[PDB]
C-alpha cells in the first residue's frame, strides 16, 4: 500500500517531533510525557496507531523504517529515535538534549 507509506510519511516530515503510539501503552505515555517534559508539545504529534484499519500495514512499515514494530517509535527531524528505552537512553547520555539544541527547540 502506497497509501499507509504515504500517511505515515507525512506525519514524520510535517512533524519535527513524530510518535506512534496507542491504546493504554505505559511505555508510550512515558516516552511522551519526558518530549513534553522539553516542551516540545508546539513541535510534537502523536499518533494512536491502533484506532486505525491499517494497524498492521502501519506497524510493518515503522519496521522497514526502524527496525522494529513497537508502539512507541519515535522520530525527530525525520532521525529514528526508535522506542522508549531508546529516548530513555539518549536523554539520560544527553544526546536527545543534543538534538533537541540543534533544531532550536531548547536555548
Amino acid at each position: 500500500s502506497e497509501a499507509v507509506k504515504k500517511w505515515v510519511n507525512k506525519i514524520i516530515e510535517e512533524n519535527i517531533i513524530a510518535v506512534f503510539a496507542k491504546t493504554e501503552c505505559p511505555y508510550c505515555i512515558k516516552a511522551i510525557s519526558i518530549l513534553k517534559g522539553y516542551n516540545l508539545n508546539s513541535h510534537m504529534h502523536v499518533e494512536n496507531i491502533e484506532k486505525n484499519p491499517d494497524m498492521a500495514n502501519i506497524q510493518a512499515y515503522l519496521k522497514e523504517l526502524t527496525g522494529k514494530s513497537s508502539v512507541p517509535r519515535i522520530f525527530i527531524n525525520k532521525d529514528v529515535v526508535g522506542g522508549c528505552d531508546d529516548l530513555v537512553k539518549e536523554n539520560d547520555e544527553g544526546k536527545l538534549k543534543e538534538r533537541l539544541q540543534k533544531l532550536g527547540l531548547v536555548n
